[PDB]
DNA sequence: AAGTACAGTTTTTCTTGTAT
DNA sequence: TATACAAGAAAAACTGTACT
């Protein structure tokens, strides 16, 4: 689940949903909607991944 | 740019907008509108650096 | 013909405001 | 202070059809 890959992630890396909307240059309102299942295929989600540490791949098919 | 990236080497491996469009889990349409720089962050990104055989990185920021 | 583009409509993601 | 809801705008998807 990729919302709640992104979801442990940023928990993880202590962030809150506002500050990890600022790394990725996007807005707490859009990491909820992501956490939270509205959203399948965010624009950001190469920054995101970016600001996660981690590969697009992993947060699609967390492979 | 991106555009430029993707009708490159959708030409350079020979495949047709159509081609790719099967590739990637795409339609030519949506194809013919990355490539003529209509879209500016395609949804197919991931399936589409696999199916050109790059990456995401050089694909949205070349290098 | 076969490959590419155009158009109208619809689905999805964003944006901004707010309520729990 | 942190996260969720929600209505409308916008990006971009689809289907169909038309260039070349």
């Amino acid at each position: 689940s990729i919302s709640s890959r992104v979801k442990s992630k940023r928990i993880q890396l202590g962030l809150n949903q506002a500050e990890l909307a600022q790394k990725v240059g996007t807005t707490q309102q859009s990491i909820e909607q992501l956490e939270n299942g509205k959203t399948k295929r965010p624009r950001f989600l190469p920054e995101l991944a970016s600001a996660l540490g981690v590969s697009v791949d992993w947060l699609l098919n967390g492979t």
